[PDB]
């Protein structure tokens, strides 16, 4: 914070995703219901793309489920990743990567803006 | 109804999803699981595209939850939310938003139909 | 096993995602939280391509979970569908279409990796 999404990092060059991780250890359990964990990092995001906000699959199967998030082009606040403890309790370190952020091209149609 | 997607507006210029909200007031419950909601808005979709229904993130936050609604180019009928109460009761009024339409491209590969 | 992806099929020439079975019959309950089906399927993708996993309306609305999945352009282990029985339970049969992969663009960016 304030960081932009030119300093994320991707796990490899094939990577769809950069990785996104919270900046606060945090407790989650299933009766506590969405909750949403801050990155520090923030848009806007580059011209004519979109953000997608999707789970790792390592951690959707430790039981933390991030909700799709959607990212606008011109968004200039701060990512956060909406998880939610599935069945369990569950525990986020500070530094654990949680979450990742996919670019898509943003398509352009004559829908009007109301 | 029978409205198309050209009907549907965006919340900004920069928003990448068109905004879906349900006919019907509803009320859902945790106990209820999946319910699918109706839109009166119609496929088709815009040549060489398919469509994501994804949650609007304030609404997923009050603990409605919508999954993941792949929309086929060539779909001619209704498109429906598919919504679930996470842990309490919801409560959906006409005409509040509660998803959007993300257009994306359809990439060609020459998989068999079957 | 190991099949690639050229070997999936899609239901229809306008369908979006390319149809995913899981190999096993499988039982999945509410209190199991998220199980990782095997396909048999195994990447890479395309070039330029990452994959999304998604569940299917008809089985999300039976009270299958899928939650999303990403697949790695040189991912060459195999594709596994990480789902969850919502409210009841659910038991999936050998054969039957669970999931969908979905191909999309993979955006080039000057993010580092590390």
């Amino acid at each position: 914070q304030k960081q932009p999404i030119s300093k994320l990092t991707r796990a490899t060059p094939g990577s769809a995703g950069l990785d996104l991780c919270s900046t606060s250890h945090t407790v989650l359990t299933p009766e506590m219901g969405p909750q949403a964990l801050s990155t520090g990092i923030y848009g806007p995001l580059p011209p004519n793309t979109f953000g997608l906000i999707l789970g790792r699959s390592s951690i959707t199967m430790k039981g933390l489920q991030v909700y799709p998030g959607v990212i606008d082009n011109d968004y200039t606040g701060e990512i956060k990743i909406m998880a939610k403890a599935v069945n369990n309790i569950v525990t986020v370190s500070q530094g654990n990567r949680i979450a990742q952020l996919i670019l898509l091209p943003l398509i352009e149609t004559d829908n009007k803006v109301q």
